[PDB]
């Protein structure tokens, strides 16, 4: 039997699914620390490793195959089920077994999959300060028509201090936080002006290497729920230009409070692909 994690009906994929929008040749670049390509429950259709001695279509990690799973988890009768389990999946390897990576690792991975003409990047990984070169290559990307989505940080709050990460923290990212199963803020999740939509983060069960399930809590899984819901969008409504999904996303999300704390709130993909 399939699981379907509480996330896919909280920001009403199923609803879109159900429609028949899956995300078909939707092409979603997964840069993070490699995908589990032979995992049953996923389909890996190409990408590339930015990793010394790693190959893009393995993980030793797991948190890269998870993130994968989120986005796009085969629609079938095992396992679990993606917000967009028809998108093509790249994998895009940027982070090591570890889970850490370059500044020109990345780079490397953003300007590839806008090179191979990728339509979403996801980026579940984020750093204290980032780079010019990185601000350029999220920048290119999302002027040439990326949706370009990151994790926000897994910083908290404290006082007034703004603690979302880069690359979320560029104005060219979707910075997503974290919500939990009864839609309220996770107190992981990293808050500041940059903050841009909500999607669900503690609790996630997705695919995870070799060939099982598990559940993560951080905004890395919040962000694979933005980035199918982009795939989603794009599926329903394909012409619409990278900054036409990223405004649908933001300005029908469910609000919830502060937008320091929650952006505009959580995302609801059934409003955003009217
Ligand atoms: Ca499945
Ligand atoms: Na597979
Ligand atoms: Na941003
Ligand atoms: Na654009």
């Amino acid at each position: 039997a399939q699981t379907v994690p509480y996330g896919i009906p909280l920001i009403k994929a199923d609803k879109v699914q159900a429609q028949g929008f899956k995300g078909a040749n939707v092409k979603v670049a997964v840069l993070d620390t490699g995908i589990q390509a032979s995992h049953p429950d996923l389909n890996v259709v190409g990408g590339a490793s930015f990793v010394a001695g790693e190959a893009y279509n393995t993980d030793g990690n797991g948190h890269g195959t998870h993130v994968a799973g989120t986005v796009a988890a085969l629609d079938n009768t095992t396992g679990v089920l993606g917000v967009a389990p028809s998108v093509s999946l790249y994998a895009v390897k940027v982070l090591n077994s570890s889970g850490s990576g370059s500044y020109s690792g990345i780079v490397s991975g953003i300007e590839w999959a806008t090179t191979n003409g990728m339509d979403v990047i996801n980026m579940s990984l984020g750093g204290a300060s980032g780079s010019t070169a990185m601000k350029q290559a999220v920048d290119n990307a999302y002027a040439r028509g990326v949706v370009v989505v990151a994790a926000a940080g897994n910083s908290g709050n404290s006082g007034s201090t703004n603690t979302i990460g880069y690359p979320a923290k560029y104005d060219s990212v979707i910075a997503v936080g974290a919500v939990d199963s009864n839609s309220n803020r996770a107190s992981f999740s990293s808050v500041g002006a940059e903050l841009e939509v909500m999607a669900p983060g503690a609790g996630v069960y997705s695919t995870y290497p070799t060939n099982t399930y598990a559940t993560l809590n951080g905004t890395s899984m919040a962000s694979p729920h933005v980035a199918g819901a982009a795939a989603l969008i794009l599926s329903k409504h394909p012409n619409l230009s990278a900054s036409q999904v990223r405004n649908r996303l933001s300005s029908t999300a469910t609000y919830l409070g502060s937008s320091f704390y929650y952006g505009k709130g959580l995302i609801n993909v059934e409003a955003a692909a009217q």
